[PDB]
């Protein structure tokens, strides 16, 4: 394990309720307040009434709050897609994946296909499109993607088989932000188009990689490692 970053302040929180698939509403101290959720996710077995989340503040505009995970194990697992990727970016520039070493972020976002990817990531001998995923739902020591059906997931593996097979470099990332996880695999009843598309993928070349995170109470977040991944 080794540290990637600090999130500062961090405020615990009760979840109450989710008003949608983008806010909640949280009680810290003596305030109800609206809580920001950056994950598509149903996240079921988080957001419970009672549970406890980690806040942070957000300096404008529509939303003061950000939730950016909550209590398991003692420790913080990373719902936030945002703070995920700002995680996997520490990665990248640190060079902690040696296959990545002496590459770097040079597109956010940039269009493939019929949709948008990540990152398009330079190295020295050419590039690299690198699509990162969200994989908090737990299956005693697997993270697993995705926690129901993805038609924006669905489309992203798609591109990322198209360039494979075009002979570009693709890669999927599954960031299993989740403590006391060592191994990856899809969710096949949360998308089984999804679980088919991945091993359509790694038959095509597309690499596909997961990493196991967390964050302490502290606020630190620490990268364990890559996990064991199944397809
Ligand atoms: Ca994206
Ligand atoms: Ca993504």
């Amino acid at each position: 394990a080794m540290k990637l970053m600090e999130v500062s302040p961090l405020f615990p929180c009760i979840f109450l309720r989710r008003v949608n698939r983008f806010v909640g509403l949280v009680r810290i101290k003596e305030r109800i307040e609206r809580a920001l959720i950056t994950n598509t996710g149903r996240l079921n077995e988080f957001m419970i009434p009672g549970r406890i989340g980690y806040c942070t503040p957000k300096a404008g505009g529509k939303t003061r709050y950000i939730l950016l995970g909550f209590e398991d194990h003692g420790k913080i697992a990373i719902i936030d897609t945002r703070l995920q990727g700002k995680a996997f970016e520490k990665i990248i520039e640190k060079e902690l994946l040696p296959e990545l070493e002496g590459c770097r972020i040079i597109k956010r976002e940039p269009r493939v296909g019929e949709s948008r990817l990540d990152y398009l990531i330079e190295c020295s001998k050419g590039e690299i499109f690198v699509e990162t995923k969200s994989a908090v739902l737990r299956e005693g020591e697997y993270a697993m993607y995705p926690d129901c059906p993805s038609v924006r997931g669905q489309r992203h593996i798609k591109e990322l088989i198209k360039l494979a097979r075009d002979g570009k470099r693709a890669m999927i990332v599954f960031i299993g932000a989740l403590p006391n996880v060592s191994k990856f695999k899809p969710y096949k009843k949360g998308d089984p188009k999804i679980a088919e598309l991945l091993k359509e993928a790694l038959e095509a070349g597309v690499e596909i990689r997961a990493l196991g995170l967390h964050m302490e109470l502290s606020g630190e977040i620490i990268y364990r490692g890559e996990l064991g991944v199944e397809i």
